[PDB]
DNA sequence: GGAAGCGAAAGTGTCGCAACCCGAGAGAGGAACGATCTCGGGTTGCGACACTTTCGCAACCCTTAATACGTTC
């Protein structure tokens, strides 16, 4: 109508989608919301970056688990959840990826379902009205300011039905696929990985029955929370083969045989008709297939190949090179950690762990964003609990800074217990979990020191609430018990404070903080002692 | 494992080295060894162990040294057997732990 | 007829387990090798169950109705 033609002249997405959608200036409304997708500029940075961004920015629970009612707001970047209550951080990343989950099945199928709440764990034991609600609020530029999403579910037997209101969610997962059907467009990813991403590795790896290359395999079990880094192997064994090859050739060779088949046809070989018309099938298989691959619009082999290990060897420390072997009949995935060439089963625990987070989310990213010149600066959202899971002190102050070099777009929802991983991080995207006994907490708090640059030691006890010094150990209060004998004997040193001295110097050593405290005490109290004597 | 085995039975297998993933990966000589002593009383100050493998298709293999283990695992199973006595305990936590 | 959300019904794919096979290896019998048994790694078939796809309940009442009280369709 005239009003929609107004909004959508406005800049309005929804409204150009509509008349879109009644007209199948169609072409004009269908450009308009291509572009609202597509077009972003490069920064002073070399970074590209979408013109309309798209992130979670806030988060509600009503009576969910041992929530009563709580609100989170996000950081369009990055926001970390600190708390000693681990289970409660990670009902907080299970709201969201069951929210998530109906964007990714609205993308895959018109009229997919996400998932839903449970009737028996999800609503709150105590709760009077007998059903909960998980609320969310999407941004998708200045034209969508707000995307809601409730995910409710009520009791058995109550007299009215609570259900979930997912309409707009649907609406714009539905822009998304309709758009991408006429003409290929980027993808947000969306990705959960919990602590089950720490699971030992399956040496012997599937033959590739062909799913892996599809580019909508990159939704597959994305919000399961371990990844598939399995898929990661085949996948990358794949486009090591195809590098290798030559695609069309195959073609070419089939369109050669398929010729001499026509040729012996023609000659009065009547029998071998039969396996002409099977070989022309296959033969228009093949050339659907490449116009296929030709229409997606994806990226050479060779491209995707080397976008992932330049990501991998970027945010992984330990590895410089990963490649595939063909040794013994067997596709091997070989890498260079630390200087030394080894399989992927050689890996410690935590390179494996951390290796496989990034393939899985590089392989994602490169799959969904075939437009951009760097397919990791697409959009996203991606949670992740125990960051620090598995790393050393040294990685866990390269970790945050690593992943968000590599993935600049994306919006990271991550949980910690690292003092060193919260002096990368700055304190407004820092969310604090203090519940009550019951587990019920209303807004979750900010730090009031500035964690970003400071020192891990104040982190420690200014944040986290743990002393520096281990309280249970006898020898964390020798100097604080020297200090007081010292002031007790008018700054003399006695038998009992040169005991207690040599203590000290025994323990902790000549070159130690320790005895250097000791021994300032020591002058500056002499000091002062003899000033009052003088007085 | 070589212990474990043969408190519980006589000639009992512990188990072994991979000769897939345990040997280092540049190794000139193609084997890896795993030395370990054990120390029980001054009567038996000295009980040496030694697991070895060779890497896979090596012409010549190398064999671990479990006697010493194998005898002193003997000595409790079998005063055990006549007469109850208090047993070593051996044990592994790894990371798998936190596994479901 | 069929919104929006939901779940029944029915078909398909995944995946972990059990049973099996294989070669390696320490070294019983008694005094020269190498019997028997277990480790460790791989393959294959099976079936329970997760995942996927389609159907169908019925909001709304279209610009467009009338007003003395009852009954029936």
């Amino acid at each position: 109508t005239k009003q929609y033609e107004r909004k959508a002249k406005g800049g309005n997405l929804l409204s150009a989608f509509e008349l879109y959608q009644r007209n199948s200036l169609v072409g004009e409304w269908f450009e308009m919301c291509r572009d609202y997708i597509q077009d972003g500029h490069v920064d002073e940075s070399g970074i590209f970056r979408p013109d309309n961004a798209f992130y979670l920015r806030r988060l509600t629970l009503k009576d969910f688990r041992r929530f009563s009612l709580l609100e989170i707001k996000l950081e369009e970047d990055l926001t970390v959840i600190i708390g000693n209550n681990g289970k409660g951080k990670t009902s907080i990343l299970y709201a969201i990826a069951k929210t998530l989950s109906w964007f990714v099945a609205n993308i895959l199928k018109e009229g997919g379902s996400g998932q839903r709440l449970s009737e028996m764990t999800d609503i709150k034991n105590d709760a009077e009205d007998r059903y909960s609600d998980v609320s969310s609020t999407f941004f998708f530029g200045k034209g969508l300011k707000s995307v809601p999403i409730r995910l409710s579910r009520s009791a058995l037997g109550t007299a009215e039905r609570r259900d979930s209101e997912v309409k707009p969610a649907k609406d714009l997962a539905d822009i998304w696929r309709v758009i991408n059907e006429v003409n290929t467009i980027n993808l947000p990813t969306f990705a959960l990985y919990n602590v089950e991403r720490s699971q030992p590795f399956n040496r012997n790896i599937k033959d590739n029955t062909g799913r892996r290359e599809e580019r909508f395999d990159a939704y597959s079990q994305t919000l399961g929370g371990a990844g598939r880094f399995d898929h990661f192997v085949e996948w990358y064994i794949y486009l090591h083969k195809r590098t290798v090859s030559d695609i069309s050739s195959s073609i070419k060779e089939l369109e050669q045989q398929v010729n001499d088949l026509q040729r012996t046809v023609d000659g009065g070989m009547v029998s071998v008709k039969s396996l002409l018309e099977q070989m022309k099938f296959k033969l228009s298989e093949a050339i659907e297939r490449n116009d296929a691959a030709v229409s997606s619009r994806v990226l050479t082999e060779s491209v995707q190949k080397s976008i992932v290990e330049k990501a991998i060897c970027s945010v992984v420390p330990s590895i410089s090179n990963i490649w595939v072997e063909m040794i013994t009949g067997s596709d091997l995935v070989k890498v260079t950690n630390d200087g030394h060439d080894v399989t992927i089963d050689q890996l410690s625990d935590g390179q494996r762990v951390f290796l496989s987070l990034v393939a899985d989310l590089a392989r994602r990213m490169v799959m969904l964003n075939p437009l951009l010149e760097n397919p990791l600066e697409g959009r996203g959202i991606v949670l992740i609990d125990e960051i620090e899971l598995h790393l050393h002190p040294k990685w866990q102050q390269e970790v945050i800074l690593n992943l968000r070099s590599a993935f600049p777009n994306i919006q990271f929802i991550i949980t910690t217990h690292s003092p060193i991983v919260l002096s990368t991080i700055e304190k407004r995207c820092i969310r604090e979990f203090e519940p009550n006994d019951d587990g019920d907490q209303s807004f979750l708090d900010s730090p009031d020191m500035q964690t970003k640059g400071s020192e891990n030691a104040q982190i420690l006890e200014q944040v986290m609430n743990v002393h520096s010094t281990p309280p249970g150990i006898a020898e964390s209060h020798w100097l604080g018990n020297f200090e007081l004998l010292l002031l007790d004997n008018s700054g003399e040193l006695d038998n009992h404070s040169q005991v207690l001295y040599d203590q000290i110097k025994a323990h902790f050593g000549i070159d130690s903080i320790e005895l250097k405290k000791a021994d300032s005490l020591i002058r500056i109290n002499k000091m002062k002692n003899k000033l009052n004597k003088i007085r």
